[PDB]
């Protein structure tokens, strides 16, 4: 079973060239409980983003390029981070938008939480047309003293 999860503003924007316009302190605790223990792919920008590998994830970095730190693994295909991966009940895919984009397809369960912040970026969730997603949890919050936006949790199962 693979999963992305993501934080989307308007028009599924994701990315952008500087950090995003936003203090959602919320989203980064959902982000942590759905992904902790689990398997976690990204590709290298996100890894870049980061910073540093996730704690308590299997970290798997997608780069054409060798890897530059051992602290992770790093493949240079889907299918390789996919098997990287190794036999779990869930693999998280964490972005960014290509490898969003290459996951989408196999995989069973989204989790998006849709930021309501208008906010131009290069980096785009991709197109999911609801008629393959079943909506099975939504949960929206107002903006509030430590949270900039308000924003909704949503997952999704694949139909
Ligand atoms: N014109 C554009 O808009 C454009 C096009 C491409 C990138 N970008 C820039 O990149 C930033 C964020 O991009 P993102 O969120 O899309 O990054 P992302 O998915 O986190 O990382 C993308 C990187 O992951 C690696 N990768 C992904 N799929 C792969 C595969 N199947 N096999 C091997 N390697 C794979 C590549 O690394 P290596 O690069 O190490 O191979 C790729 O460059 C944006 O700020 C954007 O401007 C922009
Ligand atoms: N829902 C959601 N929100 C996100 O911010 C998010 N971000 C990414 C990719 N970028 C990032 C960037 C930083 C961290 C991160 O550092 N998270 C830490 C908490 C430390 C902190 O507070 O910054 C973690 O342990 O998960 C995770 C993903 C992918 N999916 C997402 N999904």
């Amino acid at each position: 079973m693979i999963s992305l999860i993501a934080a989307l503003a308007v028009d599924r924007v994701i990315g952008m060239e500087n950090a995003m316009p936003w203090n959602l302190p919320a989203d980064l605790a959902w982000f942590k409980r759905n992904t902790l223990n689990k398997p976690v792919i990204m590709g290298r920008h996100t890894w870049e983003s980061i910073g540093r590998p996730l704690p308590g994830r299997k970290n798997i970095i997608l780069s054409s390029q060798p890897g530059t730190d051992d602290r992770v693994t790093w493949v240079k295909s889907v299918d390789e981070a996919i098997a990287a991966c190794g036999d779990v009940p869930e693999i998280m895919v964490i972005g960014g938008g290509r490898v969003y984009e290459q996951f989408l397809p196999k995989a069973q369960k989204l989790y998006l939480t849709h930021i309501d912040a208008e906010v131009e970026g290069d980096t785009h969730f991709p197109d999911y047309e609801p008629d393959d997603w079943e909506s099975v949890f939504s949960e929206f919050h107002d903006a509030d003293a430590q949270n900039s936006h308000s924003y909704c949790f949503e997952i999704l199962e694949r139909r």
